[PDB]
């Protein structure tokens, strides 16, 4: 099996670290000490 999607239009603000996506800056800073930097910081190995 197989699904996604073919490209995205650009945004303001998008994590690097994983790749998420957001449209306002704190919405950004927010995940980058949410679960990166929060609870939990080895576990994940998403890329
Ligand atoms: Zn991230």
């Amino acid at each position: 099996g197989s699904s996604g999607s073919s490209g995205t239009g650009k945004k303001p603000y998008e994590c690097i670290e994983c790749g998420k996506a957001f449209i306002q800056n704190t919405s950004l800073i927010r995940h980058w000490r949410y679960y990166h930097t929060g609870e939990k910081p080895s576990g994940p190995s998403s890329g």
